[PDB]
């Protein structure tokens, strides 16, 4: 009697998926040294390694790409992108960059100095790389609830105001800025509340500090505020977006997420000092100030995607697919970081491969098993990703050990989601049989997960 | 434990769907005079009016379009298309046309003369137009089982050999050729067996007549032979395709169906007499002999699509979506032409709007109701489409009265299919309440369904 | 001191040109039986066989194609095209067709009956085919000056009002309409004056007859009115366009010319009787009334191209290239139809191959020689194209014998134009050596030039 | 009698050019503070500010873009690009980056340490930025002839072997590698001979040093070797390309030049130590090792462009346009860096605005004048670009003071080139009238030319 949900868009172009045998996968995963980053695209059946830059654009984004201005200085495509951003966020100063880590690279080489601490909620791992690489400290202040995977709360990505107050009371003198990541990617794609953004703003104001939003998934965050925060049920995504950024002094964004483009990023800010200070590094690292390592056609696609993905229906379609996957997982009893976030499901490996020693890397082992089972490639957000202690050279076994299933936007159907959950069900139903994980054979000094070799 | 089915492709580009209120639809269906062909695209939520030319192309088809040769004579794109066709069918003579009815127009103005009878299984309605328009008779010889909607048989589209033998014994002298439509579109997208194609070939051979295949959905037909005809379980689609056309003297094809292109068609044949006889009409009606009203980029896309859609996985994905829709209909008890065909579900209106007089057009009434309910546009394959008797000026109430739900290829998800079936469920569950249909206000002389005005 | 002219556009995408040896061309022209329509695209170096549908679209046309609505009924792309046409011409009734001869096919099967005469200026050869094919007479009333190739006048394509008055005084009863072709293609792409369009309108009004414009190159015509007709120097192309069509009752158009699209056409009219009378034939020959054998993406490209090519700068760039080619021809003393027209140069073969008997087809011989010389493919607009007398079966040697050099829009540079003129210079400078032309070996009944076989 | 030259390609898509009045330009150049980098694209009529990334791709590059694999790890598009590079250069290790300065950024943060000297021929200015920014010295060893603008020699970009020998004899201990830029961009796009590449290789071998080629225009360089170096007249571009890179240990390339793509770059090398040492910086600055800040569709376009632009005809078409521009300049007596190079004409401002003090920046003044005259935007390669001395804070007035006219590949016609030369003629013919240049109002610390404000 009630019409069931369906996507607010329809398909205009397709591309093939390749299928494979378990015998083929056995040898392919061996030739990759059991590191899925080393698997070839052609060897993956359903690729969930990340939602970054893997999504399908719309017909209006492709039309925008046919109008790209490729001129080196002052392209119409850049002012197009610029005005869209200012319109949507209120920030008047825009620096284009080619991706998110380039925006961090450009901005942090002005703002981050040796010895600084940069507090916030959970820093994404390229973001942490650009802070620690400058001999600064990325200080996690996420609420403790984030590490209770089965605890259900509406805004598990929030910053604990007590934790932030403490760092600033003790080190305000070497705190150059506060960074809030929305949604909170590494805590499992969990949203941050408008209340919490005001909390952060009020504390930053007491200590006269600027606030930076890592904004890769700000649109997913605005959807969660609309759906869960009382007082926002009737506001538009565009309304909630502007309210959010009124509480920030600047943003950095990998547009490869909530722009739904295959490439692109930017810095945007209200502070002339930041704009002027970062300009030099964009010219040296990315390109001239009006393209920043982005094609004209790519900034056009981004301008259109930012406007398109700040509309409710499009966000709703994306996030209900993620929730549908969760629903299937729940149906099979497979534990994950609750409640389902915006962009991915984070399967709690500690509670799936229970017969595998933490020292033998369970989440990485689960990654391998799922790929062997059905050719589905996920990504480990656990012990290997967390790196070794720089002085003790010891592994860090006390954090979450998760298998991330990141969903490229508007690429896979809910039938593919059924295959994912079923393949995961099969692995889960043989847990009392999975007793030895993996062992690092060769290992890099930093961000080893990209390049680590392994056995078994 | 067994992995469920999923599509053998993934999405690369999307476009929006527009939603509407019942109040908007009320006025829009009135301003169309309750003829859905007159509704604007923007006023339809899910468009099932036809699978012809409405499908989504693949990335390799779009790449092929970037290489289109637009030269007026001898484009590389034409020889590309030509060699693909000869390769796949064995026919050496190809005449390009812009669509299917153009291929009929071109070929029948050489072959069809006044007074001829053209027997076959159920002739599609543009095909019938080009025979009757030349004062010839399109004689239906489909097996009688086709009109038993609830009877389940594997090849309900077959030609009855007794019926064909009879016409030829009586009128062989004015029979210019036999036409077999594969799949049988107007009988509900029902397949024709390889056995039946040999039956037709043997009778045509006895009377020394040529055989023409209306081939718009020959690929769907080959899939049904592979899946249902004993002795073909292990043959490739490309194998079955060639076997099929070895039994024909020529083909006519709306490539807008099983080419999965938005435009295109052709004649192909093994008879030099046919090739030479139709050439003049292509130049006069369509264009020069090496493009035939088709862009170079469009013949490239067609060449690629013919090769791509003669592969099992792609056909399987398409046809299981249609079967999934059927499964939902069965779950709600909604009657249709069994078993589900290749491209569409034909809801049996006689058994859904049982409280509506045949004189008040039930299937057309159901079309209107479904659009009012959920904005889904179907198409009436019943009394209105069947036209009036040319001499008696009376409606023909003894044929099937169906609502066709045609599925554009690779456009809608199985979630959209759930919405379709649910919307249809709702209409069905209020059948004891739907007592007056529609009345023709203005009416055309021939093919009135495109242009007919109606009330209530 | 004065800046020289340059194109009002720049290049955004290129494609290759193939070069060849004279030995290769010798065999290729033989395997084509010295009919250049039979040459493969790959065997031509510079293709001037026609400007119809061979042009390069703009970035905004390609963007429009990414937004094409492929729905079968009521596509947004069709109403887009429709409103553009009504805006630009004042005609409210539009019937889409896939090309120009389809628009003639559709409209003349309502308007042209056996025994009618259809007077006008020089009828294009598909247009003449659709009149003579219906057993009607296409009566040329072009001013006699058109056949004086070296006479320079501003509007050599005009209709002689005395000639038109005469036919109507004698046969008004069997004249269904008057047709004016703008520009006058077969008289050498020569314009028609606004004065002459009023002359035609006033005579048609005296006899209460409707006027139809064959409008394939109406934009080139408007440019010539702006540049040569006193009183229009300061009017916009869009202004002149509307004034022109205010004097017509309907138009037929191959948009493959002044739309600068690779496919497309339409009928447009102010007469409901014409609209209603042609509707049935569009459904039977072309497609449903809202696409007419055109892709949605193709009607979008057409909508944009009609607006873009009714702007002065774009027309000026096109036509000055044609004039530049003429300037080079004049520099080498090579005679052509003066003054240069809109879309092509018509070399007067009678005055170039003076040592070749008219019976041995000089213009066709020149076509072959130019291709042998430099791989440039032109087209014969002379004795072969003019056909044999239907009763006497004799060739018609009293008309112009021309080699048309048609320039695809925005495809070739002025450097390619230099190559053309130089290659033609070389042939011309050896005229006292070129003494035997060609002989028809095999010949078709009608429009033999497409399909004629020849020797020497 | 001899056919003149024409382009080996034809046009497939166009985009508009905007025209303007001198009054508009007056205000636009003022609102840019007489810095043309600050002019908006829409305010430029013919944009010659750079050939980097501004060119028009081919139909096969656009087809390749429709097949781009956007997967984050192991995209088919990356191995496509990789194998093309290895095939063409013999280098087996490839690191993708988004542009040229990113490839320098990634590679030099492994190779360049404080106190090093990096000798070579004239270092491009982002390249110099990445050496000097690491507190190293970029030591120019170009032959002295390069600064004699009117001296005509075949390989004016060569490295002086005496100069290179000297640096290595004195500082071999702090020389990490030798860099050869081909063609020599900042010396006026002047080629380097194969002989000179062997000279460099032999000296580097004596001191056991590796050689790096800045390879942005290696294809133009191979064309000049084929056309000017004795012993290479009959070798293919692909042959000369491989011979060239056999003498290098690695390359860095802005593919935005001789790839003819709008974005892209890479490092390629034969040294595993370099590959392994740079990997970490690609992940931190550009992206994962199999896309490096490049779209899949962009690496496909690059793969195709590298193969396409290592073919003689395509290079010949490009470079003869540059030579044609030179020919016109010579015709008007306008001095430039002789002989014309690959990609641009460098007008010698010292010999054009002779009535302007060097302290008032003549080349920058000429830039402004040409833009005022005809809306043509060039770029100053003179005193402003050369920066101030880091300790003395004094301008460096002893180098060349040039106005670079960089030609985007396959964008502008030879008619646009005529406009360029004519506009430059007009400025030149009023030199005895141009007596005051410009004055720095606001000035940046480094690479001031991008961001410098000026007056008069
Ligand atoms: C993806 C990611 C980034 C970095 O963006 P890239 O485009 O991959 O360089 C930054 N922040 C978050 C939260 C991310 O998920
Ligand atoms: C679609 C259809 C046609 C006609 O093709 P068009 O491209 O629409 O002209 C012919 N035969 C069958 C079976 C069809 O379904
Ligand atoms: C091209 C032509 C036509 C016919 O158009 P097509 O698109 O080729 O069918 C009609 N009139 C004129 C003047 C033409 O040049
Ligand atoms: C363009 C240029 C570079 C830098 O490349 P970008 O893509 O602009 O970062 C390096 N070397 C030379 C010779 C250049 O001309």
């Amino acid at each position: 009697m009630e019409l069931p949900f369906a996507e607010s868009w329809k398909i205009k172009m397709v591309e093939p998926i390749r299928k494979s045998t378990r015998e083929e996968r056995e040898q392919w995963i061996k030739e990759a040294h059991y590191n899925v980053f080393q698997l070839k695209s052609e060897q993956v059946y359903i690729d969930l390694i990340t939602d970054s830059g893997t999504g399908a654009m719309s017909d209006r984004q492709w039309a925008a790409m046919m109008l790209g201005d490729e001129s080196y200085a002052g392209a119409t495509s850049f002012f197009n992108l610029k005005n869209t951003i200012t319109k949507l966020t209120g920030f008047e100063y825009i620096i284009p960059t080619h991706q998110g880590r380039a925006a961090e690279n450009v901005l942090f080489s002005y703002l981050v100095h040796d010895g600084d601490i940069v507090p916030g909620n959970s820093h994404f791992d390229t973001t942490k790389g650009h802070i620690e690489g400058r001999h600064a400290i990325a200080l996690d202040c996420t609420i403790d609830a984030a590490k209770d995977t089965q605890l259900e709360i509406p805004f598990k990505g929030n910053v604990d105001p007590e934790k932030l107050e403490k760092v600033l009371r003790e080190h305000a003198d070497h705190v150059p800025f506060i960074i809030v990541t929305i949604t909170n990617n590494t805590a499992g794609g969990q949203p941050v509340s408008m209340q919490n953004l005001r909390e952060v703003r009020t504390i930053a104001d007491k200590y006269n500090k600027p606030v930076l939003f890592d904004s890769a998934r700000f649109a997913e965050n605005a959807y969660f505020i609309k759906m869960r925060e009382n007082g926002y049920q009737q506001k538009s995504i565009k309304e909630i977006t502007r309210e959010m950024f009124d509480l920030a002094d600047g943003m950095t964004m990998s547009a490869k997420k909530d722009g739904i483009v295959n490439m692109g990023g930017f810095i945007a800010t209200r502070l002339k000092e930041w704009y002027e200070g970062a300009k030099g590094f964009c010219v040296q690292y990315e390109g001239y100030l009006t393209y920043g390592g982005m094609n004209g056609r790519d900034m056009n696609a981004l301008a259109t995607g930012l406007d398109e993905n700040t509309e409710f229906d499009n966000l709703e379609t994306r996030i209900k697919q993620v929730e549908y996957l969760a629903k299937k997982l729940d149906e099979y009893g497979i534990p994950y970081q609750r409640p389902a976030g915006g962009h991915a499901i984070f399967v709690d490996a500690s509670k799936v491969l229970t017969h595998v020693p933490k020292e033998e890397f369970p989440a990485q082992t689960l990654t391998v098993e799922l790929y062997l089972e059905a050719g589905i490639r996920g990504c480990e957000i656990g012990y290997i990703l967390a790196d070794r202690d720089p002085v003790t050279h010891l592994n860090r076994f006390n954090g979450l050990d998760l298998l991330r299933l990141a969903i490229p936007r508007r690429v896979y159907t809910d039938n593919h989601m059924n295959v994912i959950a079923a393949a995961l069900r099969n692995v889960y139903e043989r847990r009392e049989s999975i007793t030895h994980g993996v062992r690092i054979v060769w290992e890099a000094p930093l961000m080893r997960h990209f390049t680590v070799q392994l056995e078994r």
